[PDB]
């Protein structure tokens, strides 16, 4: 029943996710000024040498690219981290243009794009447990803006009129993701959401300070993906953002001075 719509959109979650309206829910505008540098954070330890990605999916809010994750091969780790946290998915969330589209926001400023790695506890065995946990994954968010292409980006852009619509889904072996990172991992932290139903608050959030550039081109394949069914009726998946959440009783630390 829910999606970017206006009659089934965020702020309308609540009424089936009651936990829409709960005390660490994200997206979140990160206030610049009021986050605290926190020198006991540690570096963040991105180790994706190993990822083996498997398959792209459009899920009908946007499309993921999977990896196998039954092994320590894509983890996370280091940060504001314990343990080991394994690379499951990625996808973004984009708007229908460029002045919008991200999930968190930096001073009220809002990027074209997000990109979310999502990863999850390896204490808790598999991803339906770990999301029932208060640290049960980390998402290392990313922002993207326009401007150049990114190389890295282009596969993922190129394999995307094969999933145009709700449902589909293409092989997507031997991508790495580790060209979709950008030079600097400084980053900010607070303990927030999933920013889609079931909007479980298991999520330690990582979002980078340096966004990645992409190209006009790139971002406008993205905006030529279907939220719908092969044969209904075609609706661009476009602003597949949940917008700020209040912050309520959370601080956002910073890894970086
Ligand atoms: C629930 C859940 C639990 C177990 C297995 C699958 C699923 S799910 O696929 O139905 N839902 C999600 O994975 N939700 C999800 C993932 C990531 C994000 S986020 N915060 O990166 O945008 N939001 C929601
Ligand atoms: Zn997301």
């Amino acid at each position: 029943h829910w999606g970017y719509g206006k009659h089934n959109g965020p702020e309308h979650w609540h009424k089936d996710f009651p936990i829409a309206k709960g005390e660490r829910q994200s997206p979140v505008d990160i206030d610049t000024h009021t986050a605290k540098y926190d020198p006991s954070l540690k570096p963040l330890s991105v180790s994706y040498d190993q990822a083996t990605s498997l398959r792209i999916l459009n899920n009908g809010h946007a499309f993921n690219v999977e990896f196998d994750d039954s092994q320590d091969k894509a983890v996370l780790k280091g940060g504001p981290l314990d343990g080991t946290y394994r690379l499951i998915q990625f996808h973004f969330h984009w708007g229908s243009l460029d002045g919008q589209g991200s999930e968190h926001t930096v001073d009220k400023k809002k990027y074209a794009a997000e990109l979310h790695l999502v990863h999850w506890n390896t204490k808790y065995g598999d991803f339906g447990k770990a999301v029932q946990q208060p640290d049960g994954l980390a998402v290392l968010g990313i922002f993207l803006k326009v401007g150049s292409a990114k190389p890295g980006l282009q596969k993922v852009v190129d394999v995307l009129d094969s999933i145009k619509t709700k449902g589909k889904s293409a092989d997507f072996t031997n991508f790495d993701p580790r060209g979709l990172l950008p030079e600097s991992l400084d980053y900010w932290t607070y303990p927030g959401s999933l920013t889609t139903p079931p909007l479980l608050e298991c999520v330690t959030w990582i979002v980078l300070k340096e966004p990645i550039s992409v190209s006009s081109e790139q971002v406008l394949k993205f905006r030529k993906l279907n939220f719908n069914g092969e044969g209904e009726p075609e609706e661009l998946m476009v602003d597949n953002w949940r917008p700020a959440q209040p912050l309520k009783n959370r601080q956002i630390k910073a890894s970086f001075k």
